[PDB]
């Protein structure tokens, strides 16, 4: 009822879909069980159906990379849509096709190593800030919530990077600005409403038109002006809005003010939850595993002794930090799927795929798939090792997803992480509770998420 | 399309709706505005369309005692549905026939004289905390905004009397608890969202069954569990919530555990805005009328010499302080409207009502009514003089409504108001600043709030 | 999601229902076969979901009494809604409450055996149009289709009670009046259009306003013009019409003119395939059964010798034949259920029944419940011999449903088939065909209707 | 409310549009009178919304050709959606981007001369059968309405160069054939559906769920069985089916069985309604000026002697003939409108034309401008003579519209007509009646189609 036909047709094997739910019904577990269980019953390739809407996997490198890198352009440029957006349509990583080729060109400059470097010293300030507050929580043998401390790191490193303004969100839970900003939290596409979406997609223009927007209408009003207002008070008397700004003063076409300020908005929603949840998986894999965590603040001994300040150059040179993390994003690729629309009726690798149709990459259970990783539950940063690291397909291992429409920040998104984690583990150790949970389990909903939050003990080097 | 021809059938004169949106263009300045100029344009009856909705609007005193009191049970019982509403379905103020006299029933006795005398301290200690925060104001000759100031007592006098929980909003704008409430905020009948919902009635059941409300999930979430918390606290282990919990300690049919937090959500709803705007208008006619001002404190030193505390007793005995609020009420009567669905053909004073209809009294035109006001739009505190009190007809005066369905914390508001004016103008008079607006423009839009917030200077006596 | 926990709760078994679907996968197989199945499993009452829409039924004969005769006017007193129907919301047997219990007062003395008795005439001018078409198809050794002959006499003999109009519809199946009403086809339950509008009632609304209606916009238009044109034709210079005509020549408030329009509509949609559609399956049951059918037409020749003309008492006359139709009745009640919405909260025969679920009588299975029924599934007249006629429970056995709101055409109804049957075995023998599906299957649909339609052998007696 | 700002914003002018309506209660005098109107206060370009949906017209030839032929395939190679289409989606003048463009490859060679030089011997005999009904309406002197016996002549046409079918529709009004194909009949953009349908465009995606359809479920199921019979009857054992069936018998990919029965529809759809307003148009006008008539008629004689059958070759001999054609299709461009959705933004002519927009050429109104037509209102054929058609902008004159995407059966239409008029008019003369309507009104709707109905005297030569 009525495409549910689809699958059966080009022999593509799956589960038998329900009329109007389709197999949602399977997402009860997760979308990542729902994917490796598919990926173990079905093989290479397999669909099923959001609703209505037709969703083929596919595992083969090869076909993977001519989706990511090879025909992007012509054919797999844009995401699926998910829901009422409103103004947040210009938002980059929600934008399409010739808007989005425009929108990443004016805002690739502004990820370059250049501009990243001159970023380190502003996100090293926090560091310290991090630091400080950590000590104040391992003086007190208090079990530490690492999503809250860590929340106000990333929090603070966003809001400096992008705006100037310069915060102690931990310690200013109750600043306008630092409010706003932590309702933007990840989208649960397994919520009753992102659900209901699913079932009735024929239901968002109807919520657009209502000025509904995923995007809190309040949040966004209130960034809007604030923007409009450090716009209006730096024009005129170094950090995202700046090289934004600068790049309206001229793809082309510019970037309109408000085209600007659904950038700044996105940057936040990427890196805040993001970096936040990443930097608690790491931790909680280190203090899961005393050797890596005690390995790991050698290398960074060695590197910067004295607990010298980490730099740009200081921080690449660090390669178990690297594999550390690696293998972190190999465990808890936060994206869970790479997913792109099949604009027309195209062949790849020998394989019809007809206009229309969700091309998905299962990250998570690819990363966990016994034929290309030993023991792939288990935490071994080796894997990553430069020996290693050469026996590791770039289209299976893709925390970051790949080709012209892969994660913009991945480059800061790591550099800030690891300077984290080496000012910190300069100066903690970090010990698992009573109350921890071992081992972690993760959340049975639509994020990538413990089930119960990390708590680990925390105590002065 | 297609009701659009039901007034011209039954010989009621109006306004010509145009196709979809029926008359709703002509809100452009209000629904105040806009009824004023059709009583006076069409006389003691007229009809206009909210989209396909039918409503008749009706001005005689007799026609309006017959919907609000006679024919209440039998006709005109429930007001008109106005958006998605979930769980708070249960609330008292949108509940409907039995559902609805069942509540009103098991409520009424907490809103008693009896009751109402015995929360009589506890909103006291709230005036004294008022005190206090505008001294500070005031000893920093600052000129200050009402509706802030009066919001944190409102605010106060409300989490006191309903849940216990003691807090100085205005010093604490912070607490967890003072943050929720303070977004349940008046519903702008003529905001992009609820127009809409009236040209497109057929998507409130739309947004229903995507359990979206107009009452943000999250207040209510965090309020039904802390309503919860307190429920299992004090059980076991004066205010709103315990006359409620000691109510289903046994209409009849008790009071559910979700009918409990519908309607204690819905008293905060109702007396946070209200409480705020209206002492924001008195204490505005306060300062553009010096001699009302002066007479009042005079009043208010003669009752209560060497600034006695106020009490129950000593509230009911003051007759101009009683004169001032009606007559500001008079002036901004803050419901602007009362209505009744018509759920049968009647037939009331000589007219034909079919079914369906909206009966709408247009309370803020009939307060400025010429033919029942001389010098209506004056402030004349004079009126109410129990000398002239007896001229004014009930059913033209009703800034709380009239019938079995009238405001039931009417008593309970008066009471709130009464206590903070006295305590305040036993301490400070208000003074005009350059800044505030005079005269004070109404707003253009569907609450009836000043366009402008009003400010004043305050002295110290 | 979000009411499926109803039933749960009050201790009521039934199916497990899926996320917004609720049972209804289960009417892969029919209504009647989830009925027999429900009622086999879970007893003497049960609950499940169409949608969202909580269903109870019930099979004892005392709570279907209350339901159906006790507390009809204070409880149960409507159907539930189905669709968008426009105008045809003031049919009779769509209408609601006050405005029903007008209507069917209204149109009861239509229905008297007065009125019925002045109509037998009528009605078997077209016994004798109805043989002579069978002859043509007899004399021509040519396997008859009930349907289409019964169709054609059918509809000739509403279109003469209901409005003079004398057609040959067999002979003329391109008269302009007889094309319009063959398109007044019962409502398929389970096709796709009104399985979505189970899944999505929130939909009607939408539908309605864009003046889609379930009954095609077309053959009403054709017939309210027909009928305005009839009106004012006999206005001036027998039928359902004329007396409905003379009834708005004054419950109260007459008949308007569009109120007329829609009963007669909803006749021709009540009268039509509901009395050729049971001919068939009598017919049916005379040819599988070869005594039954001698036996029959031995009584009709006693009663009426020389082939006698049929008349309104000499039908009452005959026991047999009423126990033939009765029996076949037993086996085919084409409602399959009777359905009231409950209005209030109630509790009827110790069961509490909460306001909003729809009450469910499942006539189909309870006529063919063993506990009630021997040899349910035969074919037996003796169940109705006036010897064991009173062993049969009146709420057990309702083909016609039962109460204030029981079919309104029953006399009428009965009157016509059995005229029909006398006139056809007075000159025919019914022989089954090789082509003949025996033991006839029922639709696996939403109808009350052969798997495959009715063939037989016709021969001249 | 939220697109309405525009054009305002890009300097084109326009009509002030009403919010949620857009512009469109501006068409209750219909499509054309609006397109004038506008035409005239505005100039050579203004732009207005139908709902929310933002449309631009345009009247330099320049600009028009390069959106109707230069910019066909890069920007303007759709139309507007317009409503709920289900598997209609697949007719070739509803399809988009590159499906079109391969059913248009497909379908091309279909209406070559060659082909159409092969379908003469049919579409002719038709013309007979045409002459043979006339004349009985001529021998009795009664007036004859145009559209019934032009439409029966059509409809003859259309059923046999597109399926083989042969039927004298006039006299077999009643084939089961012949009645579900007049129910194709052309669609009211401004009846009560249509006009919903745009200001709820989000209310398409509902409808199409439902599986509800502007072409009736029932005319497309009961052709694709037809078809699907025919084909199998052929298969195996001239006309539109065939040249569609030996197609298959391989742009690329074939035409898959559902495909062709879509085309067949459409072209039902395209050829019915029009080819049989135009004939009456046209006769109408040689009605109303006997001189044109008379004229036609010798120059029929010259060609033809002796009322020869007409041929392909003598057809296209015929000038005269021409130029009354193509001045009634000035007079009368069934169409009124053509349209093209703008892809992308662009710049065309020294215009911006942002994405989205619709781009509309208002064909009525341009063929009645006076800027490039004298006397336009005037019925006056020698504009097209020889001589004068050379001064006749292709870009102003279109009741095909222009290139990639024109009327695909412009060949066909004009010789069809043409044969037609020949036949007819070697034996009758057409002369007005008392009941003429004179001058000819035009429907205030949305067809362009006369008020009145056209009825003519029809006498013998
Ligand atoms: C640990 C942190 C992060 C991880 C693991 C991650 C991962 C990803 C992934 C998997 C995608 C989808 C790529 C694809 O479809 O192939 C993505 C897209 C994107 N990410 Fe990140 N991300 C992270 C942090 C960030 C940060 C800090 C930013 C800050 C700018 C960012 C901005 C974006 C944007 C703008 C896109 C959409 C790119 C486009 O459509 O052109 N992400 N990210
Ligand atoms: C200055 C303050 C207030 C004013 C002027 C005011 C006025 C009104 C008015 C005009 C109505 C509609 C009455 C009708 O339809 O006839 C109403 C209803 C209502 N009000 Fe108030 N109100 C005030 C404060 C409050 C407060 C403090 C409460 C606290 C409990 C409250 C609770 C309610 C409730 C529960 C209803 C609906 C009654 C029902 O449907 O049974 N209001 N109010
Ligand atoms: C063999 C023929 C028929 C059978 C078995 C039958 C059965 C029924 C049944 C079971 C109901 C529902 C009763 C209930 O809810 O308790 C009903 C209702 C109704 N029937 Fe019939 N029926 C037949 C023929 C007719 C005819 C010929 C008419 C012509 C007037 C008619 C008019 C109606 C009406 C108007 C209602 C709704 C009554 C109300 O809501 O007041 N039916 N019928
Ligand atoms: C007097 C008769 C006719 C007139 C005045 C007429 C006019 C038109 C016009 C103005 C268009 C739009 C062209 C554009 O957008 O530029 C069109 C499109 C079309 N017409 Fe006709 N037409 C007529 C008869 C027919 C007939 C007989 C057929 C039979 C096949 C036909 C098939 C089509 C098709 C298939 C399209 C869409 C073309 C495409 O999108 O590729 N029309 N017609
Ligand atoms: C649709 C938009 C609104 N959602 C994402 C799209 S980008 C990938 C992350 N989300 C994802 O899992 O979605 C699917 C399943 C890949 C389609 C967004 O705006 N991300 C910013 C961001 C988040 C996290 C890491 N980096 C950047």
């Amino acid at each position: 009822t009525h495409s549910h036909g689809l699958f059966k047709k080009l022999g593509i094997p799956g589960p038998t879909p329900l009329p109007f739910l389709g197999n949602i019904l399977s997402y009860h577990k997760g979308f990542c069980m729902f994917d490796m269980e598919c990926h173990k019953k079905y093989g290479k390739v397999w669909g099923f159906y959001d609703g209505q809407q037709p969703v083929l996997a596919i595992t083969d490198p090869d076909m993977i990379k001519t989706v990511l890198v090879k025909e992007c352009y012509s054919v797999f440029t844009n995401r699926r849509p998910f829901g009422p957006v409103g103004f947040m349509k210009s938002a980059i990583s929600i934008a399409e096709d010739e808007e989005w080729k425009r929108l990443r060109s004016l805002l690739s400059p502004t990820f370059t190593s250049g501009k990243l470097k001159e970023m380190v010293p502003i996100i090293a300030q926090y560091g310290d800030v991090l630091v400080r507050n950590l000590r104040r929580e391992a003086e007190t043998g208090k079990p530490v919530t690492l999503k809250d401390v860590f929340g106000a790191y990333s929090m603070d490193v966003i809001t400096s990077t992008s705006f100037g303004v310069n915060i102690d969100s931990l310690n200013n839970p109750q600043d306008p600005f630092v409010e706003n900003t932590k309702k933007l939290l990840r989208f649960d596409f397994l919520d009753p409403f992102f659900l209901s979406i699913t079932v009735f997609p024929f239901l968002i223009p109807i919520l657009e038109v209502l000025n509904i927007c995923v995007f809190p209408r309040e949040v966004t009003n209130f960034l809007r002006k604030s923007v409009k207002r450090m716009k209006e008070s730096r024009l005129e008397d170094v950090d995202f809005l700046q090289l934004m700004i600068d790049s309206q003063n001229s793809s082309h076409k510019a970037l309109s003010d408000l085209e600007l300020v659904a950038q700044s908005i996105i940057f936040i929603f990427a890196g805040y939850e993001t970096t936040s949840s990443v930097l608690s998986f790491i931790m909680y894999e280190l203090a899961t595993h005393p050797d890596v965590q005690q390995k790991l603040q050698e290398e960074i001994d060695a590197v910067l002794p004295n607990k010298a300040p980490p730099t740009y150059d200081t921080v690449l040179q660090m390669e178990y930090l690297d594999m550390v993390v690696n293998e972190t994003l190999r465990l808890f690729p936060i994206a869970m799927r790479l997913e792109r629309v099949c604009k027309k009726d195209v062949e790849i690798n020998g394989m019809f795929i007809p206009k229309g149709v969700v091309v998905m990459i299962p990250s998570y259970a690819l990363h966990r798939d016994p034929k290309y990783w030993t023991e792939p539950e288990k935490f071994l940063p080796e894997r990553f090792s430069k020996k290693n690291k050469d026996n590791i397909d770039p289209y299976i291992y893709t925390p970051f997803g790949s080709g012209p429409r892969n994660c913009i920040g991945m480059r800061f998104a790591l550099m800030n992480m690891k300077l984290a984690l080496i000012r910190v583990l300069q100066n903690f150790s970090f010990k698992p509770c009573k109350e921890t949970q071992i081992p972690l389990k993760l959340s049975l909903g639509g994020l990538l998420q413990p089930e119960k939050p990390v708590v680990l003990k925390v105590e002065s080097r």
